[PDB]
């Protein structure tokens, strides 16, 4: 075997770099696109997606790419992609930057080979479902949110035609997120695609007079602009801000989780941090804002996917500025137009890179991750579940993990019947190595790896384990977990943020 | 020789394209940069411009650029060439938006051989007039903004290590020229440099804290920040806003050109319009703000080096957005601040680059400029002066002549002794295919390569006349210009916007 007790087959550990301790960085030659200048009467606008694909020169084998902002609402991928299939193209290498549920009609285009290769953060219910059920001759590549920026940048991808949606854009291209009557707010990870692929479709739900400001993504980056009835589903982003959570066990878990910040040797002020999107990830804002208040300090900036708890905060002066890579609720897409400047938007690159001048992860002192499983070696999964299905996503996990100065892992210590620690993971997205403290009901369990924090917290008054206790912990309340019978074929690959394979996913019988 | 009539060596016509009818575009691969990753523990923060310049690896025979917002305050020019000359560093290609006189250390950089060929807009007085007594060995490589936006992009010029100077950034390399005690406003021309360079040095007059806003030059783009006691001129930045002219001949000027566009078949509501920094092309605003407010017209943006008057306009509701490329005042750099969204930054490739998706100025309806010399070919010349020594520059002329539905070239019939209107200009930088109305205080001559134009104003209430009656009413007050003494080496090679060569500059004897 290799590194941790992983069993990739040497047939992808020989293809792809076979290892996951962390290694060394060097210059590379940044991936360059292939431009089509405009002529000066040349219209950029179109009738529709068809004709978009057709003016677009699209064949088969060619790679194409969608951002996910839009989430379950969205409605480009589904559009372009069927009518790929329609016109008769096959063979094509599809490089969303997240794949939802509502993108189910996938699963038939993969059927009839016309999606052939797939690449992104997740798959979730039922798109995933299906890849674990060996759908898919090759396997899915799954990349961290920087993975998929590094791949992008250091051209070992390359991106044929991007098909992005934007709430607002005028007829020459310039767009962004928070203009329209299908707003998403951060278009960070869109940008990406439309600074690196060669050509860049934008498909508008409102187009908007010449020139269209703020401007997310510049016509210069552009080709084409498509208009449609809508591109998401209406109240499936204007709806409401996700209030904290009023589970007592997950509220517990919250307060040790900010009981842990606000105790380490990082909170103080100006220092910056990052928070969940749900659950008790997020609740740890409401302690730690309490806290903030008690003393006088205040944060110098929030990150990652915004919710309305982080605008809460920007407004009540205790935090900064705000980086936005992605908005998790209405208001936050408001907020990120409403407070400009304060608010500012971020391409997935500048986010989470390992391979930059510089990603902003990289000056986060703490992050709050959740997740489904964590072996006694810290390793974190949040890609397959009990049943050993994929259903999960990498985003950003791994990559802030690591970059964090102070990385948390809280969780509850068992779901219903399934344990969240065990004693190995079924699949690895996040290496121990780069998980710090872990965070449960029972208590905290901080990373032997980690000796200056077991001695800054040693007098932390707050029940603190071994991961080792954790496990037998929770064996002791569902019991040892009924192993998964899984297959012989590999249905996905998952590629650690520094381009190397650090697991992979093996299918599921029926 | 060329299309025209100028004298191009075949040495030099056939190195470039010896030609400048305008000719066709085709798909291109646009240039990559060498990254160099940077790990999450190094410090891109150094001490001095002395270490930049070390830890960049600078070698003899690359190349480095400066941008020119700073004008006549700039000290990051003088700056980084001297202490590149005092680390014995030689045979330096030199890369800078514009040179302005500030910059006379260039000459003796130039003398010791620290400095082997230079490429940018303009050099005026002092560095242009060593350059016309033959200081350098090989040409200066005179480009439009757009022709050099144009060349980075296409590669066909490639540097390695960008010197820009930025009021204000974090240790990381977020920054902007709106904030700091010494701003510029935009940074347009920049922002290319950040973005095709392969390391990037900004050096900044005020450092501050993470994560800086708005953002100019992310933190990707950048390698190494340097603090330094004042990068430019106090109140070479920090004055006020420059008020229109009292010169009775240049007002009338201005009125005649406000009326040429105010009749028009671009006046109307919606339209757009670019107009002078200074004299008379600036003064056109007030007459015709004056007709604006008269109509109920509306115009949707304004472009360019944009001024007070233009801010002024954007205040009164007088005009939608403003595309801002460079600030000629700090009231104007003030508003890109204050009035955001309305006055939106640009990188001079969005602005006028002749090789990309789509450019501004390919929007504009009409632009007002100002010129040396014009022969009856209504070719225009502002690079040489009377005694052919060189002293202009190249700026946005031909970019946004080409661009605009009407190209208006106002300036006086004569200059002193000196005549605006020849036979034949010394130096030829924007075609007269480009130029369509042509403006004095004797009248207006309409380009007959514009029948259309000549129609429409047929009723237009101004005198008018023929380039050639201009020429003859101009030799009838200071009599046919004394030729000048030409060498016969060439001082520079004019290369248009496409990037053939439209003509060049010889040395002038004493």
């Amino acid at each position: 075997e290799n590194k941790l007790g992983r069993d990739i087959p040497r047939k992808y550990a020989n293809q792809y770099g076979v290892f996951e301790e962390l290694a060394h960085i060097k210059s590379y030659k940044e991936s360059s696109r292939q431009v089509k200048p405009v002529k000066p009467s040349d219209d950029k606008l179109l009738s529709s997606i068809h004709e978009a694909i057709e003016k677009t020169r699209l064949k088969d084998g060619m790679t194409i790419s969608f951002h996910h902002h839009f989430r379950e609402g969205d409605y480009v991928m589904n559009m372009v992609l069927d009518e790929i299939a329609k016109m008769g193209i096959k063979d094509i290498s599809i490089a969303p930057s997240s794949i939802a549920n509502v993108h189910e009609p996938l699963i038939d285009h993969i059927k009839n080979g016309v999606v052939t290769n797939i690449t992104s953060s997740g798959l979730r219910d039922k798109v995933g479902a299906a890849i674990s059920e060996g759908i898919m001759e090759n396997p899915v590549i799954i990349r961290s949110h920087g993975g998929r920026a590094r791949a992008i940048a250091t051209d070992d991808i390359h991106i044929d035609v991007a098909f992005l949606g934007a709430p607002s854009s005028d007829a020459y291209g310039n767009a962004n997120g928070t203009r329209g009557k299908t707003t998403c707010g951060s278009l960070g990870y869109a940008m990406i695609d439309a600074k690196y692929a060669d050509q860049v479709v934008i498909v508008t739900d409102t187009l908007v007079p010449y020139p269209n400001t703020p401007i997310s993504i510049p016509q210069t980056d552009v080709d084409y602009i498509v208009v449609v009835d809508a591109i998401g589903d209406p109240e499936g982003i204007a709806k409401g801000a996700t209030r904290y959570t009023k589970n007592p066990k997950e509220l517990l878990i919250a307060e040790y989780a900010a009981k842990v910040i606000t105790s380490s040797p990082y909170y103080k002020e100006g220092f910056s941090f990052q928070t969940g999107t749900g659950g008790a990830s997020l609740a740890v804002t409401r302690f730690m804002r309490e806290q903030m208040i008690k003393d006088d300090i205040k944060a110098n900036f929030a990150l990652g996917g915004i919710t309305n708890a982080m605008v809460e905060l920007l407004e009540e002066g205790l935090v900064d500025k705000i980086l936005d890579v992605q908005d998790f609720d209405h208001p936050s897409a408001v907020s990120l137009d409403r407070n400009a400047e304060k608010h500012y938007e971020i391409d997935a690159n500048m986010y989470a890179s390992p391979l930059s001048k510089g990603s902003v992860i990289n000056q986060l002192d703490i992050c709050v991750l959740s997740a489904l499983e964590v072996d006694t070696n810290f390793n974190v999964n949040v890609m397959t579940g009990s049943d050993g299905v994929i259903r999960g996503a990498s985003g950003g996990h791994c990559d802030t993990a690591f970059a964090a100065k102070m990385s948390l892992v809280i969780s509850p210590l068992v779901r219903g019947r399934i344990p969240t620690f065990v004693d190995k993971v079924n699949t690895v997205i996040t290496p121990g190595t780069s998980v710090d403290v872990v965070v449960t009901e029972v208590g905290i369990a901080i990373n032997p790896n980690r000796p200056d924090l077991i001695e800054y917290f040693k007098d932390l008054k707050v029940p603190q384990l071994t991961i080792e206790e954790l496990k037998e912990k929770a064996y002791a309340i569902v019991g040892n977990p009924q192993p998964i019978q899984y297959g012989d074929k590999i249905v996905a690959l998952i590629e650690y943020r520094d381009g190397s394979l650090i697991d992979v996913v093996r299918n599921v019988l029926e």
